[PDB]
């Protein structure tokens, strides 16, 4: 079977539709998401055309192998989607309504540096490979393109599922390809993070100042060295959970900036001690009420200029 | 083939059955469950009606080419069911009993406020859409339904299977769809959680108040500190088997009110060594004194409110 | 194809057997078990008699999609088996002699209870669904079940791989349903547990009794507070290799129990020092010099109840 | 189609051959390895004999449907191979020159005895079974037997890819069977278990005898008990990359031993302590000087006496 | 369908090319990359000629049963590749226009020397296989050699994708096969492992050289044991990310020779205590003193010295 013909130069025009029915796994390390949908395509053959008077009938249902369908791909799946043909209707005049259901990996790329307080863009890029023959081009059937209520994605916020109505035409080969964005907007539910990393970090961070107020070294080393070693299982903990980025995220950021005052600690702590034990405690006094309110002031400046760098 | 012709204008009753023959794998994290059942459909085919005395056979036995079969999809499925058609069964009024054993990854969302001693309505969305000809709408014979004596879901209980008898019948795409909802009743045998983590989490707590019976601040860092690393294990290890919520899950509350107590323990050892160290150990002593019973106190009545607003 | 008639009301036997080749995958978290076998299957359908003079051969093999063949499934099997028909051979008086090689992943219960000196009665179960026509009925041909002499399943002992002869009748959603029982009997090799985990556990909670033996209340905190932890690391480590039973395992019963020895350990370390700094150290001497006697006499009296309950 | 006849009573011989491109994913948990190769099949067919003169080809190529292709299974796989005919090729005389390019899963046990310093001997089973008109009869073409230069295997050395020429011929299920060994020998390439394992291993077992010169109780406690953890620690991590066996690997009884090791220098650091607080320091001081010499000297001829025992 | 046949004894050349969709998945344990591209071939099939006048066509589309296509493979994947044909195109002179898009598993070796600083060459090698009718002959069309700009490898950067323009004619199993060598360039991205991995492990080591500014034996073990447990845990995280290489890699460098800094503090710790317990603290003040210097200044030049060796 071969492409309807063109009645003048114009390109066949395929409306297409994505009704997301599940949306699942959305992989954070593998920079994708699972989807389950309603994939609408219509396109005009004439050749298919017939009169509704004398057919008694108004539509023809026709098996995909019956007549000609666009081969509709998707750029960035892993692979090639699972479909399902649900429907093919054609009206009196050649109008075909094709439906399929399918189920798809995507591989979109999300950007981590506002973690866990991220928002992202997720594409499903459909596109059509033109024919000698003739050139095939998409559209976007507004009344086709929505979302099941129920649809949701564990760990985040399902804002919406547009199209970009305007396709991008471009050669590739030495033949056209046109190719639709639809974006379905998320934003990640970063209340767990709160009580689950945020907090305990916070928590074993201040336990660790508790050494500004003992003249005990010994304590002092097991204080800061041992909450240390639980701010590196928070750090391994949180580098798991996500890919390695070429960017600093926020809560790596945050993460990092929190060595440097357990370092800054440890200095405090040993300088204490030496000038403890050199017979100057008068000094060794002075800087441990200094660094009373100094640690806790520098993290907190430290982190408004952080929130602001990065939101 | 075509659809059955309505009588008048009556949509086609497609009466279906779920038997659960078995039931594995309940995710938490992914919000799945794996089930392997015998679907039944059922419906009147006139054009498929005939005279047993003539034809000699009482039921006629059909391949699915042979006839029409409507097409039966679910709803909250990760992909498209494993099918194996069983039996075609049409008896002399036209009435179709097919029969199919099926297996399919149920994505089902599950409410973890209450635990590990929470409960679940699992479900199973079965759907139809109807065609230009004629709208389809489902029914339940509750002949039909049902689970074998064996079905076990390892973890939890399996309480019941039913249906809800009638549809939520919408209109997606300028089409009927007709919805059911199967229901597997199932709660979490919380058991296991005793033992090996609730337990072991309470003793660690436990063991950290015995700092208020040691004068010793170099024991009581160890002690303090050392039980707080092993309830940050425990914490890790409990997020693991869970998804992050946007809500708090019992557990998650229990465990993150008990860095609470951790970090008063800390400041409460701090007071203590720093008044002795300033030659003030009689106001130090009742401190200690009133944290042996104000920590046990509070940790119980905390407790009270928490499983007052949870249960 | 409909199935063979009866030359009285007889039902159809299928003779069945089957045949391991390989055993592999027993994970117990998932209580599921890989095997790679022969299925065997024997019925007579005197459609397919032929004379060996005329068609010039004295067996005639057949595709299966020539003939008919008894639709023969598995009941606990997570998706349907993979099959490769192997050869199908019909004798002149219409015996048919059906092999096909399968692989399956088998859903079989496992009892922990015992853990990890437990055994286990695998379950291969076989089911074929009676017909309008003629009610179907297996049966075991013993000369055609056994197993590969080098037959190994990784951490486990293979005891024996038999059939329940006597198949289990009934009826399911209006027509009969024979199924057949495959015992495959395993018993885990246990020596692994040994040197991994039991003594190492074992080393660990004698060392913390060291601190019966020491009057520094610091170095004892250590002991016991570290000791501890390492239980923990290998309560953690034994709870990922098994399920979440609604019972105690074995392993489970000793982990949970040496938790109270910590406990005890710590409270000892606690009334010993508390006596030590009120001036009390004889009453503290004669409380530590009976843990001495008391804490190893109550572990093993405790062991021998344990060991007594579960065996 | 039928098998070949014979112009005597002889049994079909099939020459074989395997041709391994690439060698991944040696799972020793799994006790699996993953091949992708090319497998060669031989046999003579007088019925496809040909006059080239007179046909005008040399050589007949076919299409596996157009003729008759003994089938060959693999005894040792997870899941039936992945194949591709790649030839078929038929001679005047009536030899057929079968080859596919298969992937495959293999299950081939493993001895661990010697690990990490461990070779191993991976089989490919070959299997045909016979038919009632002939029995098939495997053979090795040696000249089509062997591996690609650039075929590896991460973590292995390949040192040889051979074939046991003389098939095991048997009986199962009252057909002949007849099974070729193909042998892939390799060894284990243990370097990065020096740096990574072994080394850090005792380093923190040679810093746990620096107590042997410190009369500190408290720090000797800490220095035994925080080495003993990552013992621990590195105890876990090795048994994580490997099966539960019936028997003693070598890495094992040496990470077993150091447990004794440690336990031994808990009770000498008790035993010193006690006797310097007895005032018994002249005692303490022989049990400590002997312990410096004693330990190394016990363990390294414990090594040798292991070493020995598995080597 | 047989291969097109010579106009005289010349090679069928198929014009290659690989266009590259997307990128994903660089697996370093496996050494594997997944792949999906568009894979053009060409050649010429006279027998597929035409005159456009009077076929009106000026070109034809086929569908692949309908001609010989040629069988391309690839080397170096793990499982055979999932193709869909996009377009079949025929000139008048009978050059046939191949088109599919294809996903795969690719297995490429990787170079960890210079890890996390390393470039990699990933290959993708094409190979046909010659018949007994006509050699066929790879060749390399680069004008259909590219990549989509957004191709992305999640942790590198893509520095080119080319092909070596010459094939390899060898013999494997009796017949030439013509292989080419497509080169995809790649960097891995190293900035994250300089915050998470190489700062963190500086910061812990430098926190043990504290220990050279405290006479406390006590403190100076919890000092430079507990850093060296974070060390492990830091050697376990990195060795988690990469295979098992017999060869040392320039991270692995670092952190074996940071073991020997660890282990050295720990003699340094050991005999300063010792000299000062045998009142000979002079002598120790100097060892500490030299520490102190000698510590940094080797740590620093061993350092120049293994980026010298690596890079
Ligand atoms: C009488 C002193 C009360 C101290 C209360 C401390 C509240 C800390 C609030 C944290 C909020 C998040 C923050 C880290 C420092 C903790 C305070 C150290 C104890 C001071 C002891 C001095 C004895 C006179
Ligand atoms: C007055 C001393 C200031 C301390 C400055 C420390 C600089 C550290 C720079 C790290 C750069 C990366 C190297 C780790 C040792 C840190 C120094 C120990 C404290 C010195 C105590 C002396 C008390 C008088
Ligand atoms: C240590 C410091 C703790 C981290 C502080 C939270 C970061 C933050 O302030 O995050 C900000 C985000 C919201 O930002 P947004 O609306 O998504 O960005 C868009 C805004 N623009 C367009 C103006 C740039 O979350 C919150 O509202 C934070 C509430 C949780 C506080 C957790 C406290 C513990
Ligand atoms: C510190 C924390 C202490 C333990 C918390 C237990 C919570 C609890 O007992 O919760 C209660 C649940 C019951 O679950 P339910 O069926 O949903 O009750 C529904 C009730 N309504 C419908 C009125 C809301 O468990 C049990 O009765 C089992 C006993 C738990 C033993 C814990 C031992 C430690
Ligand atoms: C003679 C004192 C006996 C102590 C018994 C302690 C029982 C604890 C019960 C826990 C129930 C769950 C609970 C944490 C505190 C433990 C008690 C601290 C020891 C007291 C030492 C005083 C020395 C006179
Ligand atoms: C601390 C506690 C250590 C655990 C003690 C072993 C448990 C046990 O005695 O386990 C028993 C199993 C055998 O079980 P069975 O005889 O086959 O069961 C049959 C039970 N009847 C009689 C009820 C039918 O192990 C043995 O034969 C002993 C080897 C294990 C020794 C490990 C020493 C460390
Ligand atoms: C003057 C003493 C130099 C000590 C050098 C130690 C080298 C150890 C070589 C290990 C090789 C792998 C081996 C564990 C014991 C370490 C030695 C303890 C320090 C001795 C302090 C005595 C002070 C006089
Ligand atoms: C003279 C001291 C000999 C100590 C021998 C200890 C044997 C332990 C056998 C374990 C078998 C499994 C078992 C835990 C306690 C260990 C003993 C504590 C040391 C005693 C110091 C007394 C100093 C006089
Ligand atoms: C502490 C224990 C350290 C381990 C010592 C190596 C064990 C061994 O001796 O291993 C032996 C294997 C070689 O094995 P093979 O020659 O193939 O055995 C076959 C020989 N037969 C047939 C005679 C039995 O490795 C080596 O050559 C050791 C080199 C690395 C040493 C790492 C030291 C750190
Ligand atoms: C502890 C010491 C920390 C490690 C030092 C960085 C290694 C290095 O110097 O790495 C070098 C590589 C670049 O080398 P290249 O260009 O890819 O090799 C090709 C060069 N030839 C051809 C001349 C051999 O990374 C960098 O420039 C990144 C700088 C990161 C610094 C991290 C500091 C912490
Ligand atoms: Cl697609
Ligand atoms: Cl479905
Ligand atoms: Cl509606
Ligand atoms: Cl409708
Ligand atoms: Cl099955
Ligand atoms: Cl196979
Ligand atoms: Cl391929
Ligand atoms: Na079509
Ligand atoms: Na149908
Ligand atoms: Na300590
Ligand atoms: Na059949
Ligand atoms: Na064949
Ligand atoms: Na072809």
């Amino acid at each position: 079977v071969s492409p309807p013909p063109p009645i003048a130069d114009e390109p066949l025009t395929v409306n297409t539709g994505i009704y997301l029915i599940e949306c699942y796994s959305l992989d954070d390390k593998a920079e994708t998401f699972k989807v389950n949908a309603f994939l609408s395509l219509s396109w005009k053959d004439r050749r298919l055309a017939f009169d509704p008077v004398r057919s008694g009938v108004r539509v023809k249902t026709y098996e995909p192998e019956a007549i000609w369908i666009p081969a509709i791909r998707f750029v960035n799946v892993e692979n090639a989607r699972d479909a399902d043909v649900v429907d093919i209707s054609v009206s009196p005049d050649g109008t075909v309504q094709y439906l399929e259901r399918f189920s798809a990996r995507v591989l979109s790329p999300l950007d981590f540096r506002r973690y866990p307080f991220d928002s992202q863009t997720l594409h499903i890029y459909l596109i059509v490979r033109s024919v000698d023959t003739r050139n095939i081009v998409l559209a976007v059937d507004l009344e086709k393109v929505g979302k099941n209520d129920d649809v949701f994605l564990t760990g985040w916020d399902i804002e919406s599922f547009t199209a970009v109505v305007k396709p991008a035409n471009f050669a590739l080969e030495d033949r056209l390809e046109s190719k639709l964005d639809y974006q379905l907007r998320i934003s990640r539910q970063y209340f767990s993070y709160i009580p689950n990393i945020i907090l305990p970090m916070l928590f074993i961070l201040f336990i660790s100042w508790t050494a500004f107020w003992s003249t005990s070294y010994e304590a002092n080393v097991t204080l800061v060295v041992s909450t240390l070693i639980a701010h590196i299982a928070f750090n391994i903990l949180v580098e798991t959970n996500l890919p390695k980025t070429p960017y600093m995220t926020y809560t790596g950021a945050i993460i990092f900036m929190i060595y440097l005052f357990y370092f800054v600690a440890v200095i405090e702590v040993t300088v204490q001690h030496y000038l403890k034990v050199e017979s100057q405690p008068a000094r060794a006094a002075s800087i441990t009420r200094a660094s009373r309110i100094a640690f806790p002031v520098v993290f907190l400046l430290a982190n408004i200029i952080l929130a602001f760098l990065f939101f």
